[PDB]
């Protein structure tokens, strides 16, 4: 019927002995990939935060609950089941892709067991892929990556790498911390 | 009242399955930061070197030997002790940076306790900043940086980022597998 989402952002920045901590942080609250709630997380919610009173199922089906962080600077993010960690790697960052289905569940079941993403820096590839599946609840993270190439600031992208018949793709590169691709079934 | 520095080089390159092992590698001695000699290390001694006898203590102090390599395209190193290994990673390396004082071995007692320098790609700032202290020795390496940028190699430098009252400052970053920032004590 109803749950709840609690987690908490823990820094790893040796007590921000280098003064670049922010003030706050913005999680994102996805249910199968889309994201529908966000709330911001600073000290004085003691880098705290809980999504209250929340669906289970959808449908019969069971919602996947997951959680992103829009990018922070010089932070890279490691997401643990609601657990989020941002180590500060100056100069460096992650990038987080979750996959969303837009296929009314899989009422016509041909939704493909995995797909392959890749990362795009600059419109190059870079040649880091994932493959999504529900194995890892349709979502990855990639680390070590540059925030500047010559002083001026990367962008980074995805695209989908698996052709889905059926499936027609949009991809949303707003925040690198919260990539969004989604696949809309469309006979 | 003589000492000697040995060591050896280690290959991270499935035994150059690629064939992109150089014939050999230029270690470098640093006596407390400052570069006394170098040395070709080839197969032809089993990638060993040894830099024999050298005076064990200068002007009040029990010399702090280190080694550093020059730079190696392809490859990313990484030095602990005397022992340095090279890592094989098609189109990035690695670069070392070491604090060279020169004051006299701190008599005055005007040294700092810790700077700050930051990675420079084709003169400008890449947000890579790291720390120098007693603690890691005044040395630290970067690794994951591209060799080249729209086809071009790169040049990397170093910029120190501290104000040290009291001392002028220089760089040497002819090698990026062994660049060296002095700073000279001129009261």
């Amino acid at each position: 019927e109803t749950t709840s989402s609690i987690g908490e952002k823990v820094w790893d920045d040796k007590d921000n002995q280098d003064g670049k901590r922010p003030e706050k942080v913005s999680v994102n609250l996805l249910a199968n990939g889309e994201k529908v709630k966000t709330l911001d997380v600073t000290s004085e919610t003691n880098w705290k935060y809980e999504f209250k009173d929340l669906p289970k199922y959808d449908e019969g089906k069971k919602i996947e609950y997951t959680v992103t962080e829009d990018h922070v600077k010089d932070y890279t993010t490691d997401i643990n089941g609601t657990t989020i960690t941002n180590k500060y790697t100056p100069g460096e960052t992650s990038a987080t892709v979750t996959k969303n289905w837009d296929d009314n569940n899989n009422q016509d079941g041909k939704r493909p067991t995995e797909i392959k993403v890749e990362l795009y820096q600059d419109g190059k590839a870079t040649g880091k892929t994932a493959i999504l599946n529900e194995s890892n609840n349709w979502t990855h993270t990639w680390t070590g990556l540059d925030e500047k190439a010559k002083g001026q600031q990367v962008k980074y992208t995805v695209e989908e790498l698996t052709k889905v018949k059926g499936y027609t793709t949009h991809v949303d590169n707003n925040d690198m911390g919260n990539l969004i691709t989604t696949n809309k079934y469309t006979p």
